[PDB]
């Protein structure tokens, strides 16, 4: 860390998490910028194995819609992960509160989100924490899936396993996480993509949690799309949301069928 900081300026904090923080590092000579995730392993006993997993998963990734991993190094009880600096910031800050963003921008980001998710699923990795705060943008507004601290392997070669960890950010979690002891990985990530799409189109999350005790979730199950956030959403993207935000994960739309959706394929302004 000491020789690195002699040549690289840790200009500012980019973000904070339970792990620690992400800093913007700029080389004094070349002016190259790198995001440096700093993790204090002392914050948990499981942390060395946890960060080893995030590092291991990061080593497997190579795709245009996934944040590039350069390497890592341990300095005492501190872990340093070196990542592609995504200068467009978080997708979250492209979302105007209670408004969202223009429909063509939401469509383009959603296509890039699907490309990234198809790639992860194809190598047997599930993210488990898809949300606008974990979707970054590069200097050309290309979406990059970020933050693999909760990611895990769901398929070993051509053999799937069921997951059982109640993972992620509650307004983004699929209802089976509160109903089933074990469940398929891929429909969980599909559900969270549907929540991201809802947020991009309406600038609002539809519910605290997808429970029958949550009124807003009951309203959706009852097709009350004349209520917020749904009433702000045009019928074409809402028809896709009706297929994604399906309670039973076995009846939920799969990504190959999202790719056949009319709004997904719709040429917009
Ligand atoms: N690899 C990066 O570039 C990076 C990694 C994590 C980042 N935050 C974390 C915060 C917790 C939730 N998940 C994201 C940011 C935030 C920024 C940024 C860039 C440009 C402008 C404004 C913010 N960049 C990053």
């Amino acid at each position: 860390a000491v020789p690195f900081v002699e040549d690289w300026d840790l200009v500012q904090t980019l973000g904070e998490g339970a792990y620690g923080e992400v800093q913007l590092a700029v080389n004094r000579v070349t002016e190259e910028a790198v995001a440096v995730k700093i993790v204090d392993m002392k914050r948990a006993v499981d942390c060395p194995e946890n960060i080893k997993k995030e590092i291991c998963i990061n080593k497997m990734l190579n795709h245009e819609n996934v944040v590039k991993f350069y390497g890592h190094r341990r300095e005492g009880n501190i872990q340093y992960l070196f990542l592609e600096y995504c200068s467009g910031g978080e997708l979250f800050d492209r979302i105007e509160p209670d408004i969202g963003m223009p429909e063509p921008d939401a469509q383009r980001f959603f296509h890039q989100l699907m490309a990234g998710v198809v790639y992860l699923h194809g190598i047997g990795i599930t993210h488990r924490d898809i949300k606008p705060e974990n979707l970054l943008l590069d200097e050309r507004d290309n979406l990059k899936i970020s933050d693999f601290g909760l990611a895990t392997v769901f398929r070993y070669n051509n053999r799937e396993r069921l997951l059982n960890k109640m993972c992620g950010t509650l307004p983004y979690v699929a209802p089976e996480l509160l109903k089933r002891r074990e469940f398929h990985a891929e429909p969980v990530d599909v559900w969270s993509c549907g929540i991201v799409l809802t947020a991009m189109l309406a600038g609002e999350l539809p519910w605290d949690q997808p429970s029958d005790s949550c009124q807003e979730y009951s309203d959706w199950k009852e097709k009350k799309t004349y209520l917020n956030p749904w009433k702000k959403i045009d019928s074409a993207p809402l028809a896709l949301l009706h297929k994604i935000l399906v309670e039973n994960p076995s009846a939920r739309i799969t990504i190959p069928d999202i790719k056949k959706d009319r709004w997904y394929n719709k040429p917009l302004k």
